């Protein structure tokens, strides 16, 4: 049963590389980390950053978040990203995600001892 903050590091962590490697990296990735089993995820971005910079955003700058909680931290930082937003023309089982790669700001909310990331909120 996953905990929480290894859950996020499966649909939100890719360290091993420095941005997406191509454009069906989005549908390679949401099916490698199972998003698309009992549906298809509207949308999920994957971070390109250690987990030790990444874990380290809850000592950043603390926002709401978009749900108008409190634990949510903004990296100082920029990191690079893919969002695989998903498309028209998917129909899980086979969804179609759209790489969409850049450079920007994480924000996402922490939780438990050691204080990790445990969702992912935004990013800007």
């Amino acid at each position: 049963k996953e905990t929480a903050a290894a859950k996020f590091e499966r649909q939100h962590m890719d360290s091993s590389t420095s941005a997406a490697s191509s454009s069906n990296y989005c549908n390679q990735m949401m099916k490698s980390r199972n998003l698309t089993k009992d549906r298809c995820k509207p949308v999920n971005t994957f971070v390109h950053e250690s987990l030790a910079d990444v874990q380290a955003v809850c000592s950043q700058k603390n926002v709401a978040c978009k749900n108008g909680q409190t634990n949510c931290y903004q990296s100082y930082s920029t990191m690079s990203i893919t969002d695989c937003r998903e498309t028209g023309s998917s129909k899980y089982p086979n969804c179609a995600y759209k790489t969409t790669q850049a450079n920007k700001h994480i924000i996402v909310a922490c939780e438990g001892n050691p204080y990790v990331p445990v969702h992912f909120d935004a990013s800007v």
